[PDB]
């Protein structure tokens, strides 16, 4: 896997067609190792793919497998205000959920 | 190492520069034959690549303004045909065309 980071924010839908316009996803970390490549590639809080749209609480990837490994900040997930369903790394490598309608850079993924 | 993405819309030079910065990339500029079959490997159609005599005619640079050693040009070309072809794209059998900046292509970005 090869990671490469957006410059501009913006919200979950456009981060998705970034990734896909070059044939790759937006980023989902499965292990520590790729947790932390990520964190370093992406220079502020970046989208990650994983949402739980499909089911609340139920975390998984882009193409609908669940996750396994996960790195929530503490107090996360919470879905406040009126439901968080998009993930994003924060600057420190933990996950926060938040808004999908939000804005935030996109780490995309490539094999 | 470099490594090569293609593009899945066609669009003109000016989105090609935008859509491969957006992910700090560039416009794939191939070095050698090796990273031109690579390119090749990764573009099922015409794609852009980041060289053009824009600056001046038939010298050909990179977008970073750095002139080109290799080139691998098909029969014919460059021929700056019409109105002017200062943009560059890769044809399907790997040999180049010069084509004009504002028509549209697949493109392949490159990172490293
Ligand atoms: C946040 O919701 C959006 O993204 C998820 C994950 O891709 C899709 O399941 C859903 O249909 C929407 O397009
Ligand atoms: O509210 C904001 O902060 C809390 C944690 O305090 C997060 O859970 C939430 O997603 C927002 O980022
Ligand atoms: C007629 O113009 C087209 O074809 C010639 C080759 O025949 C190319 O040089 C040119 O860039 C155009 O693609
Ligand atoms: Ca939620
Ligand atoms: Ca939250
Ligand atoms: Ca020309
Ligand atoms: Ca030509
Ligand atoms: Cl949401």
């Amino acid at each position: 896997k090869y990671f490469m980071s957006s410059v501009r924010r913006m919200p979950l839908n456009r981060a998705k067609a970034l990734c896909s316009e070059l044939q790759g996803t937006v980023a989902t970390p499965r292990n520590a190792e790729e947790n932390r490549a990520i964190q370093n590639v992406a220079k502020d809080v970046a989208f990650l793919g994983i949402t739980d749209q499909r089911t609340e609480n139920v975390f998984e990837d882009l193409t609908g497998n669940r996750v396994r490994y996960t790195n929530w900040n503490e107090g996360e997930p919470n879905n406040v205000g009126s439901g968080e369903n998009c993930v994003v790394l924060l600057t420190n490598g933990k996950w926060n959920d938040v808004p999908c309608s939000d804005s935030f850079l996109v780490v995309c993924e490539f094999s």
